[PDB]
Formats: structure tokens, sequence, C-alpha cells
């Protein structure tokens, strides 16, 4: 497989303007008309190559003639002697039932769908599959009536017609340019949830959920978001709809989220479904991120699309920094941040560190839907945030609106967005530029100085990037560093410097530079990149009474919470080097005090005590150490859990029960106080066993939504509690025969402590509710192996290893998606010691022999191995 380089792009030979495709619909056989008006941009001597793959051609004519003078190459038709300006026709085939990767037209259960992003166009039909080719299309799809009463593209119904033989047909028309990866279409039986939602500006735009038939009573939590998100965007963005119908499609079978084809969204239905019974809080949140998102997606990558595949994070940086500041305003900010803050840290950091290291805008793709990543999304996100937090929320607009009014109805570079900002806000950010170019995390290390004779305070503070994989030169960065100073009595020092105010976000733009600030009237406790204010590591020598001085006064409860982390940070390393030593926990009294004053502290959110009171998971604790020892960690984890217990028996007791809600409620309020109780819940579980039996035991059962059932469930499994096999068998008896929900129970079976896990999730690959077909039950039992149970993964006898070989020889045949996310364990090996690196070496070399590999697989195994 050939790597493409973002230096290559080059504006395409021919240009397409209009499409008019044609479906006849069948899950076994799909004849696809396409009728392109085009033009010849290039040399009158340079053919016209279609991307296309997997087709059955049939036909093709250049304005109606039918044409001789073309060949077929490896994913290619080159069509060449072509007028200026012509028609093509081509008539094709594609086999919709056999389209196991679910990329192109294929079937999820009894429906048939799309998934286009980003090159499943040309699985449909040979096309100027690129993103800066943009075209007006029209889409007539014929199918038989009884299996297929709906049929759904892009765009307004302007035509429809009976047939004989039981076949309908109905004809769509969208009216703006679109690139094809926004192509959809959905042919199947659905039930429908129908609402309206009105424009600011008085524009009705009819909004219509299909789901599933039996699913309606599922609905009404996702197109309240759609509500939500559309209000939202206009009170912030000054953003409307600019269609007259909104439609989502809820469909089981789908490879990553959810998608923003424009007027007619594709969603995994995890990401819609939802019932108090069968969803938790946290489902809820993310179902309202999702349906933001793909929204958000309708100005941010519909409006204006990406000129080329590199450009990926202009949309999608963009966008998740908008569902995050639209989760942020309609709940709680700092949760949003610090559970941002945490994926950040724990998931992109690692990423950051690995053989698949990129910056947010790639140079170098083998497979582009390998780079729809932490890094291209979480770390797109944050650099977006940088420019927020350098030009404040007015200049941002001001950016926004003249990214809006030059590309609009165009394909736009990241480039172009940057220049929209500088432009708009007269803010330079020319060095700025340097953070889509550059991979890596830089590491920011900060000194300070206390002089009492002068009453200065100075910050000497440095950068380093380390070499990537893919990067041997770094360089210096615009690190936007926000900070406080605080006084003994906790309140904020006012910044200056001779005798003038200084802004508290330092533009950190050298190797090395030294901040001084006058009239500092006492040493000051510093916060530190405040808000995480650039996506760095910081290096600084707290002491762990500054971190405790900070849990109890620094203004933002972000800031409470990182201290709190800074604090933990120090002791979970202690206690990784003491495990391997064969030593017990040993903890300071002073820090699980600091844990005992925030359980105690009637005036703190409930919503920050729960952050605080969830320690750092597995992969966040990974990120503290070069080489990773995942049993280790993974029991230290338990062992502070269990001294915490040991240590607030009384306290968690007694905010557990504080906390109790009769009603059930998706509030932010009602959420923020089930958060900390359920935290409560988690220490209790590892204390004193009957009582953690007790507890545990009746949570389950006398829930009354699956927040409160799941917690206890989760709680029984982790701590391995006498009523653990119980409520797992009940689960199951209740719940089997939904997939959505049994996705939790395979995540708790594939993440259990317990020294048989692996002989238990073997069998599971033939329990009654697991299926390889589906990716959502793949990743919920494989992927959740892997990925979230590091210790059982990576058993020294290196059985976690055999298990992912076996699981990924299947998936790189049936749907190499999903088995490139379920490799990225295997490709970390240069993290972990030399005898388990020997080990995920030799399992990888034998996934790089299989027959017939893909280049998803092929990308990341030859990167890994390098
Ligand atoms: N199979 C894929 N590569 N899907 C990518 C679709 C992601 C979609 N644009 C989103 O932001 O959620
Ligand atoms: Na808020
Ligand atoms: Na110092
Ligand atoms: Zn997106």
């Amino acid at each position: 497989p050939q790597a493409k380089y973002r230096h290559d792009y080059r504006a395409p030979d021919y240009q397409i303007t209009d499409i008019d495709l044609t479906f006849d619909l069948d899950a076994q056989k799909t004849v696809v008309t396409a009728v392109s008006q085009a033009v010849r941009h290039g040399a009158s001597d340079a053919p016209l190559r279609l991307n296309g793959e997997d087709l059955k051609l049939v036909s093709v004519h250049i304005n109606d003639e039918p044409w001789t003078a073309w060949k077929e190459e490896e994913g290619a038709l080159v069509i060449s002697n072509l007028p200026e300006r012509f028609t093509l026709k081509i008539i094709n085939e594609i086999s919709p039932a056999a389209n196991t990767a679910l990329e192109g037209l294929y079937q999820s259960g009894d429906a048939l769908c799309t998934q286009c992003e980003a090159e499943g166009f040309r699985h449909i039909t040979y096309y100027l599959d690129r993103p800066d080719v943009l075209a007006r299309f029209t889409t007539k799809i014929i199918a038989d009536k009884i299996k297929y009463p709906f049929l759904l593209s892009n765009g307004n119904r302007v035509a429809q017609g009976e047939l004989e033989n039981g076949r309908h047909w109905v004809q769509w028309q969208d009216p703006f340019p679109k690139p094809c990866y926004l192509f959809a279409l959905v042919a199947g039986d659905f039930d429908v949830l129908r609402d309206t939602f009105t424009t600011r500006s008085g524009r009705e735009v009819a909004l219509e959920l299909y789901v599933d038939r039996g699913n309606l009573d599922r609905a009404p939590w996702a197109m309240t978001s759609l509500k939500n998100s559309m209000k939202w965007d206009e009170e912030r963005f000054g953003l409307e709809y600019d269609l007259d119908i909104y439609m989502i499609v809820a469909v089981d079978f789908f490879n990553m989220g959810a998608m923003e084809n424009k007027g007619l969204n594709i969603f995994n239905s995890k990401y819609v479904l939802a019932r108090t019974d069968t969803a938790t809080d946290k489902d809820y949140l993310d179902i309202e991120r999702v349906i933001g998102h793909e929204y958000f997606h309708n100005w941010t990558g519909n409006r204006v699309t990406c000129r080329d595949w590199f450009q990926l994070s202009l949309k999608e940086g963009l966008t998740v920094f908008r569902d995050q500041e639209f989760s942020s305003d309609l709940g709680s900010r700092a949760v949003n941040r610090i559970n941002n803050v945490r994926t950040m840290r724990g998931l992109q950091f690692a990423e950051d560190a690995s053989p698949m290291a990129h910056p947010i805008r790639p140079d170098m793709v083998i497979e582009m839907n390998n780079f729809y990543t932490l890094t291209v999304y979480e770390k797109g996100a944050e650099v977006i945030r940088m420019i927020h937090t350098l030009l404040g929320e007015e200049n941002f607009q001001k950016g926004m609106q003249l990214y809006f009014e030059r590309h609009d109805g165009s394909a736009a570079t990241c480039d172009d967005f940057v220049q929209a900002m500088e432009d708009a806000s007269n803010v330079d950010l020319s060095h700025f530029r340097r953070w889509y170019s550059q991979s890596g995390t830089p590491i920011v290390t900060v000194k300070d100085d206390y002089n009492p004779e002068t009453e200065q305070y100075t910050l000497t503070i440095s950068q380093r990037t380390p070499a990537t994989p893919d990067q041997a030169e770094k360089q210096p960065l615009h690190i936007p560093f926000a900070i406080e100073l605080y006084d003994n009595e906790g309140k904020v020092i006012p910044l200056q410097k001779g005798g003038h105010p200084v802004n508290s976000v330092l533009n950190v733009t050298q190797a090395e530079q030294t901040f001084v600030f006058d009239n500092v009237y006492f040493q000051p406790v510093p916060a530190l990149l405040c808000e995480f204010s650039a996506p760095v590591k910081l290096e600084y020598k707290w002491s762990d009474q500054q971190l405790t001085f900070l849990m109890r006064h620094a203004r933002n409860d972000f800031s409470r919470w990182d201290a709190a982390q800074s604090l933990l940070a120090t002791y979970i390393k202690l206690n990784v080097a003491r495990h391997q030593q064969g030593q017990p926990l040993s903890l300071p009294v002073h820090v699980a005090d600091a844990f005992r004053a925030v359980l105690l502290d009637e005036k703190i959110d409930p919503a920050l005590a729960a952050e605080i009171l969830t320690l750092p998971s597995v992969n966040e604790m990974a990120e503290l150490f070069d080489i990773i020892d995942p049993i280790a960690i993974a029991e230290v984890r338990e062992a502070l859990t269990r001294t915490l217990a040991t240590e607030l028996a009384d306290e968690l007791l007694a905010i557990y029960n504080a906390n109790y809600q009769s009603e059930y409620r998706v509030e932010h309020e009602d959420i923020a106080k089930r958060t900390l109780r359920n935290a409560c819940l988690r220490f209790l579980a590892f204390g004193e066993t009957h009582l953690a039996d007790v507890l545990v035991s009746k949570q389950f059962h006398e829930a009354n939504n699956m927040t409160d059932a799941l917690a206890a469930l989760s709680a029984a499994v982790a701590a391995q509690l006498p009523c653990r096999d119980a409520l797992m068998q009940e689960y199951d008896d209740k719940w089997h025969q939904n997939g959505l929900v049994m996705d939790k129970w395979f995540i708790l079976q594939a993440t259990s402590p317990a020294a048989n896990v692996l002989e238990t999730v073997r069998g599971l690959l033939q329990h009654r509710s697991f299926t390889m077909s589906n990716p959502n039950r793949i990743r919920s039992l494989i992927g959740a192996f892997a990925g979230s149970n590091p210790a059982a993964f990576h058993a020294e006898d290196g059985s976690g290893y055999l298990f992912l070989v076996e699981m990924l020889t299947d998936l790189n045949s049936r749907n190499p998606q999903v088995a490139s996310r379920l490799i990225e364990p295997l490709i970390r090996l240069k993290r972990y010691d030399a005898k388990r690196q020997e080990k995920m070496r030799a399992a990888l070399e034998q996934l790089k022999g299989l027959e017939n590999l893909s280049g998803d697989l092929y990308e990341k195994i030859t990167k890994a191995l390098a």
C-alpha cells in the first residue's frame, strides 16, 4: 500500500458540478446509474481519473456516446480524450450484502445505509472521490416497497412514484454543493419520531429521527438534544440550520460514532437510544455530545468543508471544540474540562508518544481511516481552544465570522482558518501555526523565585518536545501559559510589572524565558497551566502543602481537581516502585486528610467532589511512567482504593447516604449528586466485605435507573464481591436481547480483575448476545479487554497478545477499520519491558505475514516494527 503526502496536494484536472444518481436497490445486487456534469480545468491531454473500489462496471458514456477511450486500473477508471465540458454516465453494480467492512453501501440488520467518509463513495460508483470536488446531488432510489418503505437521501423529496412488481421510488435533491463523503442513502422500515424546530429568523425545520421498529420509547432524549444543539448554535455562534428538514437514522451496525451527512445524519444507535432503565447518566451526556457534534458540523465541515484529508482537523478539531463548549455551557463547565483533560493526558499523550504519532494536520497517510484519532479530534480541539485563549471570546467569534464569510460554499485548509482568526483579531498567529505541523507533547519546565527585598516573583519557563518516531526535528511552540498567584489567605495577587497590569496568559514562545512580576506582597502559591491552557506536560516541583492549599483555595474548580491530581501522581509513582519491590502501599496521613476534607466540605460543588474522588484511570496512571508496568499500576490503583476506603469509611458512608435521591432526573445537579454517591460506593465496595456486599447488592436491586444499577454491578465486579456472579447472571437474564445494554456487561467481563478473565472473555465469544458481525459487540468485549484491561492483556505468559492475534486474523478480512482500532494496544510495545516487547513484536510479525493484510493494519504494524 502506498503512502500519500500532504505536500503533493494539487488542484484537480477535472471538476464535477452536478451529479444525478439512480439506485436500483437490492441487498444482493444494486445497480448504480451516475450522470455527472464535468469540466476539464487541466491540460487537454490529461485523462479523467475516477476512483473506484469493488465495482462491476456495466457501461461508460460521454454525452450519450458509448465510450471506447478508457481503461480500468487498480482502484481507478481512467478516461481519455475528453472535451472541455461533457456529461459522464456510468452504470455499475455493487453488492451491499457482501459489504462486511461497512464502508460504502451496506446492510445494517434489514436496513440499507451508507458510510462515505473518508473514501467510501468510491465503493458505490466511479467518482472524483476527494473533498475539494463539490457537486449538486440529486438521488433517485428505486426499491421493494414492502422491504424498503422509507427511501432517504440528502435534502428534500422532489419526486416519487410507484412501479409494477411491488416497487416504488423517491427522488431527493440537495441544493448545497457537497463533496461526496457527505452523500448518504438509507432504505428500510422504521419508526419515526417527528418534531419541529423554528430558527431565530423563523425558518421552521421538520426534525425526523428514524429508529428500528419498537424503539420510539428510546428516541425523545436524542430529539431533545438536537433541538438543544440548534438553539445553542444560534445563541453561542449565531449559526442557523439552512435546510427544511433534519433527518437522523440510528443504525446498529456502524464503525464509529456518527456521521454528519448533509440533512441526513447516520448515527451508531449507541449515540441515539436512551431510556432511564437502559442508559446511564454518561450515556445521556454522550448522546447530547454526539448529537450536538454532528449538528455543529453543518457549518464546521459541511458549509465549509476540507480541501483534502490532511485538513481533517479543520473540521474535527473545531467541531470537537464546539461540542465541548455546548456540553460545558449546558452542564458543568468544570466537569467537562476535567474529563476532557483526563482524555488528553491519559489517552492522547499516549498516542503522541507512540509509533502512530502525527501532527494534528498529518503529512503522510497510508490509510485515511487510521487518522480519525485522539490527536486529530481531541488535541485538534485543544489547539482551537488555545486560539480562543489567545484571542478571547469576542475576537474568536469575529474570526469565526470571517472564516465563514471567506469560505462558505468551499473546501478550505487548516491554514485558511488560522489566517481568518489572525486577520479578524489582529493577533499574530504565525508562530502559533507550528501546532499544526509538529507532533509530540511539549514538556514545560517551571522554576520560580521569590525576592522579599524587591517584592518580585520570577518564573523561569522552558519548553522542549522530545523527538517522535515521525519527526526528528522539533522547535519551540507558541504556548499560552495561564497562571494565578495566591497569597497566604487564598486571595489572588494582581499580576503587574513596572506599574502596569500584566495579562495572566503568558506567551511562552522560547526554549527558555523569564517572567518577572512586581508588587508581589507575599510569597505566592502559583496555579500553573490554569484550565490546562496548553496541551503540555507540566514539570514543576510542587510541595504537598502547595497542592492541598490549591485544593482548598484555587478560584477555578478545575485547578482544585488538578492540584489533587498532582498530589496523587507523586504517590502513584511511589507505590508502583514499591509494588515492584514486593512492598505494600505507603501514603502520608496528610494526603488521606486532604481527601477527607473534600468529603466533609459542605460548600464544595458535589460535581467537583465527585471528580476529586474518582482516581486516575490505569491509562492516566500509565502516562506518569516511561516504562509501563501494567500489573503494578492495576494493583496500586486497587490498593489505593482499599486504603482510602479503610481510612475514610465513616465519611464515605455518610456522604453516600446524604446524596440518596428518590426521583431520577437527567438534570445537572441530580447527576452531580449521583456521581458523588456512586464515587463513594466504589470506595465502600473495597472496604469491609460484608458491608460492601450488602450495600452493592441492595443498590443493584433497588436502583430505579441504569446509572445506579451499573455503578453497583461494576463495583461488585471490581471488588470481586460475593454477590458478583448472581448480579451478573440477573443482568444477562434480564437484558440479553438488548445489544446496547449488553455492551455494558461485556465491558465489565472484559475489564474484570478476576484471575480467569481471559478464559471468560474467550467463552463469551459464544455468548447469545455477542457477534463478530457487530462493531459495538466486538469493541465492548475484545476491545475492552485489550485496551481497558492492560493488566490481563499484558499477562506475562503472552496469552493476551495471542488472543488479540486470533481476533485480528478474523477482523483483518471482515472489517479492517474495527481491526485497526483493536490493534492499537499492541503497537504500544516500546512502552513495555523487554520480555513483553519481544512477545508483542512476535504477535505483530505474525499479523504482518497475514495473507491479504489490509492497508489499515499494514500502516500500523510497519510503524510499530520500525
Ligand atoms: N469510518 C469513518 N472513517 N468515519 C469517520 C466519520 C466521523 C464523523 N465525520 C464524525 O466526526 O463523527
Ligand atoms: Na455550564
Ligand atoms: Na522556587
Ligand atoms: Zn466530527
